[PDB]
């Protein structure tokens, strides 16, 4: 039949320890493992774990934290909730490489591809899906910048189709090559281009790939009253919602129930009549 | 031999009808200063990454009626004003308040200068990396952000007197968070150093505010800076501030009365 599929909700789950100094991992693994079950709880399909921030002010790791942070969670994860699918938010081949050997199916690489020349090949010989976002930056860790364009919806099309040739001849073929556009500060940190690329999401399919897309209570949702993160949920919801209008297949989130239950509605509105 | 106290200014925006806002915005200040605020300071336009310019007109519409509710019912209270435009701050120094902080420093409208002049009022300058009032999403980076600050500071605070300011009518600030830096090290940087600007003979104000730069390791969002920003503003008045302005007046009050009496030397 006609059956519209629902968005896949993904759950952010960052890793990130209290105490700088060391011990105390297991009670932040612990931790980790009970927001996982909250997120499934929600109604989350799958739980995307990062040990390193990419936001704006974010500090770089090194790859032996980074598996330190995430490792014993997947596998706490894998373990006892082997129905969760798992993402892994990493730059690192190295991370990723591991990530993928305890049972992780999808790799969301912030740079693209470009911080390590060797993920692409990691990827490609797993089966795992990869999601290639757009950023102003080289650096995986983007800078707050009120960065302009002539038209960014090209430019972000121009290099989303880059970065997938690039993907697809180091052996990762077009249907695991999933293309997110950027949204807030990873786009700019003047608003109105992380609007325009919502309003043009729809020109993006024609790139042959599955969208994933991350409102999240991000900079661009201040609007006039310039509202800080707190209250940004009601426009999480509208922009995750018209993203999904617009051809989303993703929808990356902290708010899993609620922006599941405001997409359902995007769904809906796009499902034609059953006949 | 005691030091006083640090001032503490109590921020009251009214950004958004209209007549909603008043009754509303004296509860708050009451609430402020039954915290323990020195200092009332209204602002009407907001500076901060994002925003926007509004005109003089909907400036005075938005203050203006505050300013006469809080005059009216409480007389007692101090009223400053943020704001950067002359038609502004003259029309609130006629009602009745007795400072005005401009994000500017005088640069933004040619006649601010002048107006302060003319009103025994006194002026906070404060240092800001950009030259349009409403700051910018930048990391800027400097080889030596207190030099440079510093340095700013002297040439306005010259062009303040040079407009008719006396010195004992002008407060400066060194600026944090993102009108120094949208990359945080720097604000920290001024904070270790504020005892230098001591040397331009001005008191001086400042607003950590549970402002970016106070997110840490963890990201903090702004419900939790609360620890972060009573600690800044603990040590700014430690190393010198004289005003410190916060949303949280009672638990950032108490914190500074710690630094004052660090301050206190033997009997
Ligand atoms: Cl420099
Ligand atoms: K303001």
């Amino acid at each position: 039949s006609n059956a519209m599929a629902k968005v896949k909700i993904v759950g952010i789950l960052n890793v990130t320890p209290n105490s700088f100094h060391d011990g105390g991992r297991f009670v932040e693994t612990d931790k980790a493992v009970v927001r996982a079950r909250e997120l499934l709880s929600q109604g989350a399909d799958i739980i995307e774990i990062g040990g390193e921030s990419t936001g704006p002010g974010s500090n770089t790791i090194t790859a032996d934290e980074e598996l330190a942070r995430i490792v014993p969670v997947i596998r706490a994860i894998r373990s006892s909730l082997p129905d969760a699918n798992i993402a892994v938010d990493t730059y690192k081949a190295e991370v990723a490489r591991k990530a993928l050997e305890l049972g992780a199916t999808m790799i969301n690489d912030v740079s693209a591809g470009r911080a390590d020349p060797k993920l692409f090949g990691v990827v490609a010989r797993s089966n795992a899906q990869i999601v290639l976002m757009y950023s102003k930056d080289t650096d995986p860790h983007t800078s707050f910048d009120e960065r302009q364009y002539v038209d960014v919806v090209r430019t972000v099309y121009d290099f989303l189709a880059e970065r997938k040739k690039a993907a697809m001849s180091a052996g990762i073929p077009a249907d695991r090559i999933i293309l997110d556009t950027g949204l807030g500060h990873f786009v700019s940190s003047d608003p109105q281009y992380s609007f325009q690329l919502l309003a043009h999401l729809s020109d993006f399919q024609d790139l042959g790939c599955k969208l994933f897309l991350s409102p999240s209570r991000k900079s661009f949702l201040a609007g006039n009253e310039l509202l800080k993160t707190a209250d940004r949920l009601p426009g999480t919801i509208a922009a995750s919602a018209i993203a999904v209008l617009h051809g989303a297949d993703y929808i990356r989130t902290h708010d899993v129930l609620e922006v599941r239950r405001g997409c359902e509605i995007a769904t809906a509105i796009n499902q034609p009549p059953e006949r």
